[PDB]
């Protein structure tokens, strides 16, 4: 045959030497010398790197350059393309619709995050329970007045999840764990609001009680965890609306996508003290986080760090290079498909 | 004839409005309207508040106008005083072996604050294992270069929990309900060292593992949980023959108290690189916070929140209420003793 042809963009594996050296072996990997989306495009159009048959993205942060994977880029691509593996969950950089009507199938990294950004999130209800962040900012002064005058100031304020309800705005598999930690180890209720019920085992495992609107759920909560995917329907799913339906002092954390709520509407509800506290992992116009967030007490800040740690990354190399192993030369289909499922060779 | 007298220190109940209410009802709580030390010496000499039976200390901080509660202010208490229920884990500023020495049982707020202070060390043990406080300090730049940069360097250093192994340097109430936390919430897992040994039914449930030494628990710990009383034997336990024994790049964190860590090993090991990160809510020289730990990217510092949640006040107003009520109206004995254990009355 012998060996199909992929090309990779940006880095090289980090962590799977030997799963990277029999990848290798089996496959010729192109780099892809990535510059600027434009410089890429043009590029695609002088068939510099040949036919080729797959595409892996090894990390998030890795290939970056070469987006928007857009219909015009798109539109460059050798027909010899086969399949495009991708770290991470969401690909909003890629119109997965225009990738499909060339008969090109798409993995994505679905699952290997899950363990990780659950335990972000459980720092979260943690910080914003117990206004955790103003303390180690309190501390950092360094200052022997500050640091008494904040102990006994948070004192009238923080208070144990246990018995408290997570009111879990979605509960897919990410949702799933934040609960169960949060029930179990933490000792709070569970309330969700989701597209479609957990089964059974699920509900009377996580004792889950399903509402039907964002309303009600807002309206039972003592604090919020925001875990949707990402599209025009989730768009600002979190607004004024939502604010308004909450209780008085109660918490909101986000480690979904930064839009998801309206920063506008987040920002006027801590002002007028609807929110006693909130958490983002995640922010609308990330990379830039709000200026005023950072400028009141009790916000909790961090960047965009929910999957972000090394097992994490483990998986994202394991399932690329295992899904175009598997759709080139085993004849087996994808391990994590999203979009159009095509064919395996 | 009915209603024991009882000796109210500081300021009356502020969260159980209703058990407070209950209380007196059915006791004769008697105000101390303390002004100072001297001053109440010289109230007990002249007998201003007649007998009583139970002091009551309903905060941390009320009565401190009191302190010291030495041998020479216990030694003008009524010989009618049976029991002394305090608010908070600590009693420095008490002479125990001198109360004891009068008959008078002591009772502190042991567990009130379990929930509080356990949730607080997930939180600091999450935090090093996930370098969270840099990345929080990263993203209050508010400069978008910083966020990706810190985002991108963390991916460097960051670990689950999960399947790492949580050192326990002490295994009582707290600490249980951590490893419970780690080892079920997180899925670490739990090597110990404590003085006394834990039950089947405990070390079955935790799937703990007990070791002899510091020494050992230091090399077979990916995260070391601090929590013991201080003490004299626990004074700077954790020392650079600690650190010198602990896997590269592990991890540390303390919410027992400031100096069972000794601030300077831990600033060389942490220098070293033999530390990756470590937590501490508690600082030796409390309440000023390590300058030098401050600058480090890898350690992060709280204000000793570990037990300040409002429901861990609630217990403590439960426990010094319920302590005097069992012991003298119940005829059984306190549920948080400490020191000399007495029989009780009814
Ligand atoms: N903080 C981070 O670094 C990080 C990392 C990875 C993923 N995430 C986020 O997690 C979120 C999704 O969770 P997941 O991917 O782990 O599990 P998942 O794929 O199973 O999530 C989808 C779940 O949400 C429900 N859902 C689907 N569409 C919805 C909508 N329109 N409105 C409300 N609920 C809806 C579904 O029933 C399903 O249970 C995404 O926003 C993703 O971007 C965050
Ligand atoms: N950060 C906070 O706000 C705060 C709040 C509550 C408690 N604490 C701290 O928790 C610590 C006590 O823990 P606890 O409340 O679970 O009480 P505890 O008595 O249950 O904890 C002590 C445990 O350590 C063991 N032990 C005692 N001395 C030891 C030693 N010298 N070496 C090794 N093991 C020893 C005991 O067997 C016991 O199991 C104290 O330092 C206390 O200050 C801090």
């Amino acid at each position: 045959m012998p060996r199909p042809r992929v090309l990779l963009l940006g880095d090289p594996a980090r962590h799977l030497d030997d799963l990277w050296s029999d990848f290798q072996q089996k496959f010729e990997v192109i780099p892809a010398n990535l510059t600027t989306h434009d410089g890429f495009k043009q590029a695609l159009r002088e068939k510099r790197y040949g036919d080729f048959e797959a595409i892996i993205k090894l990390a998030v942060e890795n290939g970056t350059e070469s987006y928007p994977w857009n219909a015009d880029i798109i539109s460059h691509l050798p027909s010899s393309l086969k399949v495009f593996a991708a770290a991470g969950a969401g690909f909003d950089w890629l119109d997965l619709d225009a990738l499909n009507e060339r008969g090109v199938a798409f993995a994505n990294s679905r699952g290997a995050g899950d363990t990780a950004t659950s335990d972000l999130a459980l720092y979260l209800i943690l910080s914003v329970f117990r206004l955790a962040s103003y303390s180690e900012r309190a501390a950092r002064t360094g200052d022997p007045e500050t640091f008494n005058r904040v102990h006994l100031e948070i004192g009238k304020s923080a208070h144990n999840p246990r018995g408290h309800v997570l009111g879990a705005v979605g509960l897919g598999a990410i949702q799933k764990e934040i609960a169960r930690k949060a029930v179990h180890g933490l000792g709070m209720k569970l309330v969700y609001y989701d597209v479609a019920p957990a089964d059974a085992e699920t509900e009377k495992a996580l004792g889950a009680e399903r509402v039907d609107s964002l309303e009600e759920l807002a309206r039972r909560s003592d604090c919020v965890s925001v875990s949707v995917p990402y599209m025009k329907l989730t768009h600002h799913l979190i607004d004024e609306a939502f604010f308004a339906a909450m209780k008085p002092g109660s918490r909101i954390v986000n480690t979904a996508r930064g839009p998801v709520i309206s920063q506008d509407a987040l920002i006027a509800a801590l002002k007028s003290g609807k929110l006693l506290s909130a958490g983002l992992d995640v922010h609308e116009f990330e990379p830039q986080v709000s200026k005023e967030l950072i400028e009141m007490k009790h916000v909790t800040l961090t960047t965009h760090i929910g999957g972000v740690a090394i097992e994490t990354f483990h998986e994202f190399e394991r399932l690329t290079m295992t899904n175009i192993d598997r759709f080139l030369l085993q004849g087996k289909p994808l391990l994590t498909p999203a979009g159009k499922v095509f064919a395996p060779s």
